[PDB]
This record gives C-alpha cells, structure tokens and sequence, in this order.
C-alpha cells in the first residue's frame, strides 16, 4: 500500500533504530516450529521489521530461514530487518557468551542480529539442557558475575556480530550494577520485561526513560497462558471491560488498545502470533490513536498481576521479581 | 552517525510517514529571506528531514534551493525530505487553490510537496495582495465554504502534487466540519496549531487524537515574538523556571525540554532556528526521555496563553480562536 519503505522507530542509546512494533515469535512446544516459519514470513508480509525470538524458544533456525526467505523474495532488505535473540542462562559465564551468539547465527544462518539481550538475570549451569534440574527437580544455579556476562557482550558488539546489547527481565538493582560498572563501554539500549495493563511498569519504565533505556513490552496481550508457567486462575487480560470498551469506541480490539498504549507511554511492545488474520490486525496499532482520557483509564487497570514469575528460578539474589521493581 | 539512514516518524491517517521533528523556517520582517537558504542546508546536515514553510513566508525559492542543493550535493534524497507547504488566505476559492499549489511548486522547483495546508481558515479576497484592505483600512473578508476549499485539496492530492493535505488553525468546530462532509475522500493528516507547555492544547489534541489527525505544534519554543503579532509582555516560554530546572537537571536546555514534551504526548513539533548551534541543538531531542512526573509538572505550566492570536482576521464565523477549542 501508501509507502512501506518507511516505520515507526526509536532512537536507542547506542545510536541504532529500534522499530516500535515487535513480532513475538515464542510458542509453547506442542505448536510445530513449521508454523514459526510461516509465522515469520506473514509478519514481515504484514509489516513487521523487528522479530524477537532467543536461543531456548529452538526455533531460530525457522525463523532464521523465514528472513531469509523474504529477503531472498525482495519483500525486505536486511537493513529494515531488525533481529534480536537473547543469550540463555546456560551460557551467562563470560566464555560461554560469544560461543552461544555464533551458535545462534549459524542456527539462523545470519551474520548479525540486531540485538542482543541477556535473557535472564539467574544463571544456571553450563550444558545442553537449558533448564538442568538435579533428582528432585531443583534447578542447578550456577554463580555468575553478570558484570563479567555483560563485558563479554560488549565484546560481541565490538566484533559486530550484535548491533546492539541489552537485557532482559532485570529490576532496577541489576540495571544500576551494569550501569554503575567500572570500565562500562555501552549501557545497555533496552530491558525487555512482561508488560501490560494490569502490570504496566511504572517505576521500572521511568527509571528506564530516566537512563534512555527503552522498556521492551512483552505479554502486552497478557501472555501465551502456558501452563505451568502461568497459573491458570490469573484473570485473562484482554476479557477486561475497560479494553473492551475502548476497543468498541474505537472499532478495533482489546488486543489493538493494549498495543496502542505501551507505544503512547515510549514503550516497545511486542506482540506474538501465528494466526493469519491477527497477525494482519496486530499492525493496525498505527493506525488509531488514544485520547489522554483513554490513557488514564487503562493506567487505571494496573493490578499487580505478574503472568510470567518464573518462580523455579527463585533463590538467588539475581532473582528480578521480589524486590518493588 | 551510527546510523543516518532512519530517523523517527508517524504514520499518517492516508498511510504516508511524517518525521516528529521539523524544522520551521518563518524569520520576522527585518531579517533577509535569503538567510533561509543557509539555515535549511544546516537543518537538514544536522538531521532534520521535515521542513515547514508556506507561501506568505515569502522563503519558498529559497527554501525550495536549499533542499536541491542538499540533494544535489549527495546529503539526502527526495523521499527524505517530507516538506510542507501552505496555501494563504487569498486563494480559498476552490478554483484557486491548485494554482496557488502550482506557484508555490514552481517557485520551490520540486515536482510535489509532502504535505499542503490549509494555513488560516478566515478567507479573504483574492489578488495579489496576501492582506487585502478597503480605503478606511479594514481587511477585505471574503465567504468561501472550506468544504469546497478542502474538495480542491483533495484533487491536488489525487493530482499528485500533494502526497498528504491537512489544515492549521482549525478548531474543534471546523475539524467537524471537514470530518462530516458528506462525499469526504480524504480526512485531514494533521491540524498544525500553536502548542507549547503555557499552551498545551490538551482539549484539542485528545479531539485530533481521536480522529487520527497529528496535532503538529508550532511556537513550541514561545514564538518568534515578532511585533504587532505577539505581545512583547506576553511571558517569555524558555525562562520558565520549570523548563530551566528539568534542563539543569538533564543537563540540557529549556527549549529542548520543551521539544520533548510535545514528542512524549504524540505531537510533531516544530522549531525554528536560524542559528547553527541551535539547529544542531534541537536535534538532541532523540537523545533523552522524561519521565511521568516530568511531564505532569510541565503540564502544570499550562496558563492560556496563546501567543499568535492573529485576531487582524477577527470577526468571521471561521476565526478560529473565540472558542474554547
Ligand atoms: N524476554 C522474555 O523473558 C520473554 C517472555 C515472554 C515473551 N517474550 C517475547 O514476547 C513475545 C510476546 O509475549 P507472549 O508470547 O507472552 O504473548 P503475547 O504477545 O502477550 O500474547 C500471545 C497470545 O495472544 C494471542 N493474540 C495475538 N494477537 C491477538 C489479537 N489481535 N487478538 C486476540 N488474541 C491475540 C496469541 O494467539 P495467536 O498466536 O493464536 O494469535 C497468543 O495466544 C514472545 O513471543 C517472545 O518473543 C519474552
Ligand atoms: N501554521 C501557522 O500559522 C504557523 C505559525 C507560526 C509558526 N509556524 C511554523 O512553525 C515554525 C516555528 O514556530 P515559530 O517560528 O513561532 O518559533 P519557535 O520554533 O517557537 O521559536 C522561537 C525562537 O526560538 C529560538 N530558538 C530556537 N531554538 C532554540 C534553542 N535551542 N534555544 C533557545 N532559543 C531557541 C529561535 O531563535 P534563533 O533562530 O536565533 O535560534 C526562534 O526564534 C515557524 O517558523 C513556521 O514554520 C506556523
Ligand atoms: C519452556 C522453555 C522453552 C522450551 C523448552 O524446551 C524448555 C524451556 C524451559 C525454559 C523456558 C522456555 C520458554 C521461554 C521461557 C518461559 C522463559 O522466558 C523463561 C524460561 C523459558
Ligand atoms: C506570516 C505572518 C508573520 C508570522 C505570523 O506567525 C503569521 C503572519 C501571517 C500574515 C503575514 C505575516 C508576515 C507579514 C505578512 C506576510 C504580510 O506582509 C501581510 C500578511 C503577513
């Protein structure tokens, strides 16, 4: 259609562009990985130019080959592709790291992402299970300074096998240990968290906006809801009458006001799915805008409904989710 | 710069891209256009690729040279440019409007503007002179219905030699009136308005918000202050003791907290500098954000004052400024 060569982006801190809108490519394990590969391809289709998957969703060979292929189609060039994966915890001791990234680019068979992230602040040990558990299934932690973690990914933007570093799911405690480190070359450009109206972040995105860290949006539509990891009893996000109504003045969707929001607050947000016509719907974010009035109600939702507590991990003090944010 | 090639934008409600900070390009009487010629060039070095004119500016040669100077020279290319005209008051007569487009084409030399506005919604006579006045000295009003106006608009796009149209100066009363038109082919992309923290327009950016049309400020940084058109005892904007402590704060400036502001509540803002450190200056917009408490205290500020009333066009239904919005 008008002109797809431009997009809504943000400036980061290291001087790259993010673009706003984000496709969400994680799916629980029984949904086939032939579906990321069509996934991928219908989102670049549609016109999403930031992709997010990480090395613990496996499927960044599809997804790898599904940028390719539209690459390949002349649909994109790879500059308006904007890839991040993300170093999992089995890999944070700092000569792990780079190993982890060039497996995960010959995985995708590119030779940069765009980004970068720390998956997870709590490390675990090193291996070939990504969550390794002792008999009675405890998670084997393993003691990692993330200071150490983080050099080694700078290192990896210095190689330009990154364009870009951040993380992901840290609290306020870890992102001034980065920032407050000695010899810090680059902050990181964003942290990646769960975020949405009933959990909408506002003491960690305003000390994010505080240090020009943009908070990447995840489970913006209140999350996959995959079991065990989310309990079943948590209030589905998008039933709430406040969206809906909204939605309905609008004539859009609960999911499309819940977009729009975290872009109006200087969020990132993601947005994960395989289905054909949403994937289509979810990039009509940019084309309604929400009155200030609107704002204020949603803002009025927050909750303190955390989806994603990722409690198995629970213990050490990197652990992001007890402290207040 | 890391990365030059991409830059912030908005999506516009007719699918064409706006960039969120544009340089405007009006001087006061005693200043020689030709120094806009030199201005514009440092504008788009320094990262502006959205320019703000108009043919009462009585700059468009100069303007329109600068911009194929810094395309001729390698610097940007046309589609990196998003450049706005105005037409005048003189030619709201569905029949002039074209023509008026066609003279400001022609003195610009460029085959299209990026965008066409209806600049003042009071018409008045048609001629050669912009401001036309009877023998006791009183403007010379003329009844033209700017739906008809706004159905030559249309046609200039369809023709091409507009990518997108809109209007400033409008009010609440005159938006619905181009909204409702029966037989409407395209809305307004935007309604450019005088906008800044002693001004902050919250009323009518929600109505434009809700409409999809990008409230585009201008006198963001409290107006060129030019005599009889602003009062000099009007407050000066930057010296607000507010602005100035956020810019100690951030170790930036008033004007550029200022900027801020209107880009984190879903404004393009302008801004006029004629100045070389300046225009580099405005530029650093991308480069910091505010955080919630920020802007709630510069909405604080908000203290009606309207600094370009323009109220020589007075008295006519369509003077924009005797409602509320
Ligand atoms: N960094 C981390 O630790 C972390 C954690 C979680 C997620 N993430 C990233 O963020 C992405 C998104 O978060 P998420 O996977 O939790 O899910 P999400 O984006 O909050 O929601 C996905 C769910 O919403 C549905 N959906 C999507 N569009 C919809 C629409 N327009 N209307 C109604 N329902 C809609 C999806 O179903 P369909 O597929 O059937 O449409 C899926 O069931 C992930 O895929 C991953 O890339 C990162
Ligand atoms: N649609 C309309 O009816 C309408 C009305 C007014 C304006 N406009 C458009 O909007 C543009 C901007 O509005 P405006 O001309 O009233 O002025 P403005 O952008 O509010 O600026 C006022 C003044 O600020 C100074 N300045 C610029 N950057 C600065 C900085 N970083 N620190 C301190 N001072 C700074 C400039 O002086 P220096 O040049 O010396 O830096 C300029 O004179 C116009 O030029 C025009 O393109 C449209
Ligand atoms: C389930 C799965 C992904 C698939 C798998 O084989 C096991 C692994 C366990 C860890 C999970 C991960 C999915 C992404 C999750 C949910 C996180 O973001 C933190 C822990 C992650
Ligand atoms: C542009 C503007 C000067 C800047 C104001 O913000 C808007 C004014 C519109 C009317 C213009 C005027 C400059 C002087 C003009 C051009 C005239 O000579 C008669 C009409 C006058």
């Amino acid at each position: 259609s008008v002109d797809d060569s431009k997009y809504q982006c943000v400036k980061l801190n290291d001087g790259h562009f993010m673009p706003v809108l984000g496709f969400g490519t994680y799916a629980p394990a029984e949904v086939p990985k032939s579906k990321a590969l069509e996934a991928v391809k219908l989102a670049i289709e549609a016109g999403f130019h930031h992709i997010d998957s990480a090395h613990v969703y496996n499927n960044e060979e599809q997804v790898g080959l599904a940028i390719r292929s539209k690459i390949a189609d002349g649909s994109v060039k790879r500059e308006d592709i904007f890839y991040t994966s993300k170093l999992w915890s089995n890999s944070h001791r700092p000569e792990l790291v780079r190993p982890a990234l060039e497996r995960s680019l010959k995985n995708l068979q590119l030779d940069y992402v765009d980004l970068y992230l720390i998956h997870f602040p709590v490390s675990v040990k090193p291996g070939e299970e990504v969550i390794p558990k002792d008999e009675n299934g405890k998670i084997l932690f393993d003691t990692v300074d993330l200071c150490a973690t983080w050099e080694a990914m700078e290192k990896c933007k210095d190689a330009g096998l990154a364009k870009s570093i951040g993380v992901s799911n840290f609290n306020h405690r870890l992102l001034e240990m980065i920032l407050n480190k000695p010899g810090l070359k680059y902050k990181p450009v964003c942290n990646q968290v769960e975020c949405h109206p009933y959990f909408n972040q506002r003491k960690l995105l305003d000390f994010c906006k505080s240090k020009d860290i943009v908070l990447v949006a995840y489970s913006a539509l209140g999350s996959h809801r995959e079991e065990p990891w989310v309990d079943p009893n948590s209030p589905v996000l998008l039933e709430d009458p406040v969206l809906c109504a909204l939605a309905k003045k609008h004539k859009r969707t609960p999911a499309l006001i819940a977009l729009r929001y975290q872009l109006q607050r200087g969020v990132v947000v993601l947005a994960k799915s395989y289905n054909e016509q949403r994937i289509r719907q979810n990039v009509q974010v940019f084309e309604f805008q929400l009155t200030s009035e609107e704002m204020k109600a949603i803002d009025g939702l927050n909750r303190n409904v955390r989806y994603l507590t990722l409690d198995i991990f629970a213990g050490p003090p990197n652990y992001p989710f007890s402290d207040e944010y």
